[PDB]
């Protein structure tokens, strides 16, 4: 008789573990997982494991669990994580669990400092974050040290003040208080539509080389392609949106993207390994499907649509300018800043990365 298969899927909050028969697809398990946590919204989603030679991967959904060499262990462990991620979550998102499960993921990645974040905004974001577990701040519930064992900021951000944690505590706790009377799920919102203005917010970047042999990274994301300089993940110099992409393939570490002006050249670029580039062009292809759907089936940040929300980030860097210990920031700080100073944001910087031709952006490109 066929011997049951021990399957353990994670989300961000929860631990599902169930049996699955041997010729089980990933389709079959994708779909029993969804159904139990009631998210429909599964275009975003994927089970993420780490294959029997160390390697990150999605789960194939048009293939049996038990031919993708997952470790042979028990159970088998997978995680239920987001692999796409939506343009604009104010105008996407549909359900409280689909927003919460986008909600814990980039913050973790926050405050892990894989996704970068400047002070403030990290202050601010924590603030919600608090909102969203603790509900209403209430004296007589959140005494001192009410915040001792959360994970509230990135190290880095403490590194660079002149606070202690109790000092950090006593912050974050005067903007809990702001945020008084903000559902839950408003604050998971609020939450995702700061963090989305961030410069490598739901960004996967890969190592690529021009032509001539330069190191770069290669950012894909919901809007496009991206180009960043080896010592610098924050600011593209050069983008491709989706709506200029008609084709992605590669062959032997050779990619090609081909143009929607057929009168174009081909961008091509260079990347070192097979089982890597199979999930770029994974990437690409979801990225560009979700980004062709939602137009035929000019980005402002939240700060500038939202007079509150750009109050508070003021305030913010009032408070804290005067803690701020400048020879401690760090490498992405100082990047941060000197964008800033430019008057750059998210938005006008992709903006300016897209100007000219096809063949001018791929000139420089290779140039780089």
């Amino acid at each position: 008789m066929p011997k049951p298969i021990n399957v353990r899927v994670t989300t961000m909050d929860a631990e599902l573990e169930f049996a699955i028969q041997p010729n089980t697809t990933g389709k079959q398990l994708f779909d029993q997982v969804v159904k139990t946590i009631g998210l429909r919204e599964v275009w975003y989603f994927g089970l993420h494991y780490v294959d029997n030679k160390g390697f990150p991967t999605w789960l194939k959904l048009d293939k049996k669990v038990s031919a993708q060499e997952v470790r042979k262990e028990n159970p088998l462990q997978f995680k239920f994580r987001a692999k796409f991620y939506p343009e604009d979550v104010a105008e996407e998102l549909i359900q409280d669990i689909t927003q919460k499960l986008f909600f814990l993921q980039v913050k973790e990645g926050i405050l892990s400092d894989e996704i970068y974040c400047p002070p403030e905004t990290a202050v601010l974001l924590g603030s919600y974050a608090v909102q969203a577990k603790f509900g209403d701040y209430n004296k007589e519930v959140h005494k001192s040290g009410y915040l001792s064992s959360e994970r509230l900021i990135p190290q880095r951000v403490m590194d660079q003040h002149k606070l202690t944690r109790d000092q950090w505590e006593d912050r974050i706790q005067v903007w809990h208080a702001e945020h008084r009377g903000m559902l839950k799920d408003n604050a998971m919102l609020e939450y995702l539509k700061i963090a989305q203005d961030l410069e490598m917010y739901g960004i996967n970047y890969f190592e690529i080389k021009n032509k001539k042999g330069t190191d770069l990274w290669l950012g894909v994301d919901a809007l496009g392609l991206n180009i960043y300089e080896k010592d610098d993940k924050l600011t593209p110099k050069i983008g491709f949106p989706w709506s200029e992409i008609r084709n992605i393939s590669f062959n032997d570490k050779k990619f090609v993207i081909k143009p929607i002006d057929k009168k174009a050249p081909d961008f091509v670029f260079y990347a070192p390994r097979l089982r890597i580039n199979k999930r770029i062009l994974q990437l690409c292809m979801g990225n560009h499907e979700l980004y062709m759907r939602r137009r035929k089936p000019k980005r402002i940040t939240e700060a500038e649509k939202n007079e509150r929300v750009q109050r508070q980030l003021l305030t913010l860097s009032s408070e804290l300018s005067q803690a701020r210990d400048e020879n401690k920031r760090t490498h992405n700080d100082i990047i941060h800043n000197e964008n800033m100073r430019q008057g750059r944001d998210k938005y006008k910087t992709l903006r300016q990365i897209r100007q000219g031709n096809t063949k001018q952006r791929i000139d420089e490109f290779e140039a780089l």
